[PDB]
């Protein structure tokens, strides 16, 4: 006795009110305390359809992250709507915390428990929950960081796998640590991410093998981004308030597809805002060692559509649509109004 519907969700977290960290600060006034003992009810013989690509939960999380970033990450110079704006741009404490999304009274969240669910279609194993799992609003491109892993086999997620214009979401089942560091001491913007080539090249081959199963045994080739802004041509992310730009060619160039893979990184001040508000400029990198060790739990790829009768299918690290990042975690939920 329920139907698919959209409504105003609310967030919950374990943020500290005393902290100056931006995520904790935002969650303190925007979210409520997390439920100590949340309940989950498995619906008997209930089957439901899901669509991670058409989920209002994604838009709502998007609006929250945009709100947090607009309040916390303000640039020195801004350019939006043909208006140059100067303002204060002090360094901040930045480190994403788990955010839960819940439904109000008269509404519930359906959770797909199919251990091989790809994001779209029917789900045989469904359960009822008030909130989602703790999701860190990590903004990045190409690589999904600090997210959840696929329980069983690797999963390929796409709204339309044949459409080369539709982005693909790779859900890894084994995290590959990416250790990025801007050493205390030849540019201050020069950084690097270390990835164990053995762990990575093994996972990438598995990703290569499963893609073949989706494209009828066609040859899978990984190549660097064909073009576009640096935000999508390179693995971009925020580390301690700094915008890291790392070349991932050594990751997506077929050589071992065995030691330490060192990716060249740049800490850029001039950036294109993912909010779509234009470009912005921030102050130089902070002093001391800047380190961010993350778990590579997902991969954003874009397939070339210049091959019809060929025996090859080329894939490149894509993204840009940050809403895809929320989709990689909000694929297994959907809001329904109880009747
Ligand atoms: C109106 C509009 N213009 C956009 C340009 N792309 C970006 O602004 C962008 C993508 C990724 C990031 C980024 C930055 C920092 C971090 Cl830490 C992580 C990610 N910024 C497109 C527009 C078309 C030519 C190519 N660029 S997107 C957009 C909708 O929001
Ligand atoms: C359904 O999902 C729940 C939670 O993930 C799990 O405990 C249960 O074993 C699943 N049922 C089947 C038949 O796999
Ligand atoms: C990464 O995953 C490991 C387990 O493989 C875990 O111990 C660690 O806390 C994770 N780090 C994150 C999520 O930042
Ligand atoms: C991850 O999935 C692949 C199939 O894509 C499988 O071969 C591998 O064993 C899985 N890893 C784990 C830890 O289950
Ligand atoms: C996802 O699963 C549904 C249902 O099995 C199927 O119709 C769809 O083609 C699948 N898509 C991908 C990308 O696997
Ligand atoms: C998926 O993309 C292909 C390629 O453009 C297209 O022919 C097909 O109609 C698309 N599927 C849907 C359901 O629109
Ligand atoms: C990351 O790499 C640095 C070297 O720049 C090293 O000192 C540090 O211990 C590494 N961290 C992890 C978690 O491996
Ligand atoms: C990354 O480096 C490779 C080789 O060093 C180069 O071919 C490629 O163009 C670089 N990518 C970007 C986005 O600069
Ligand atoms: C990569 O992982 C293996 C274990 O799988 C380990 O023995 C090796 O030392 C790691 N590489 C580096 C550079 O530490
Ligand atoms: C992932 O989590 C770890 C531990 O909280 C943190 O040090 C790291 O900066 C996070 N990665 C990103 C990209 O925020």
């Amino acid at each position: 006795v329920w139907k698919d519907a959209d409504t105003t969700l609310f967030c919950a977290s374990d943020a500290k009110a005393h902290e100056t960290e931006v995520h904790n600060v935002w969650a303190t006034h925007a979210c409520v305390p997390t439920d100590p003992n949340p309940q989950e009810i498995h619906l008997e013989n209930v089957t439901e359809n899901f669509n991670m690509w058409k989920n209002n939960m994604v838009e709502q999380m998007q609006e929250d992250v945009i709100s947090l970033w607009d309040q916390s990450l303000q640039p020195c110079v801004k350019l939006t709507g043909g208006s140059v704006i100067k303002q204060a741009c002090p360094k901040i404490s930045f480190d994403p915390i788990p955010i839960h999304y819940c439904t109000p009274a008269g509404y519930v969240i359906l959770k797909c428990n199919d251990k091989n669910f790809n994001g779209t279609g029917p789900c045989k194993n469904v359960s009822s929950v008030q909130c989602t799992h703790g999701i860190k609003p990590v903004v990045s491109t190409q690589l999904l960081l600090n997210g959840s892993l696929a329980e069983e086999e690797i999963i390929i997620r796409s709204e339309n796998l044949t459409n080369n214009a539709k982005t693909i979401i790779v859900h890894l089942n084994k995290s590959v640590e990416i250790n990025c560091t801007r050493p205390s001491n030849g540019d201050i913007r020069k950084a690097y991410c270390e990835i164990n080539g053995t762990k990575w090249n093994k996972v990438l081959k598995q990703v290569t093998e499963k893609l073949k199963e989706h494209f009828n045994n066609k040859t899978i080739i990984f190549q660097p981004p064909s073009g576009g802004d640096l935000e999508i041509t390179m693995h971009s992310f925020n580390c301690r308030g700094e915008f890291f730009y790392c070349n991932t060619t050594q990751l997506f160039n077929n050589t071992c597809i065995n030691g330490t893979i060192t990716l060249p990184c740049k800490i850029k001040q001039i950036i294109n805002m993912w909010q779509g508000t234009g470009q912005a400029m921030y102050a130089p990198p902070i002093d001391g060692k800047i380190n961010c060790v993350s778990n590579i739990t997902g991969i954003l790829l874009t397939r070339d559509g210049g091959a019809n009768n060929t025996s090859n299918e080329t894939f490149r690290p894509g993204g840009g649509n940050i809403k895809d990042n929320w989709r990689s975690e909000l694929y297994k939920y959907k809001v329904v109004q109880i009747e």
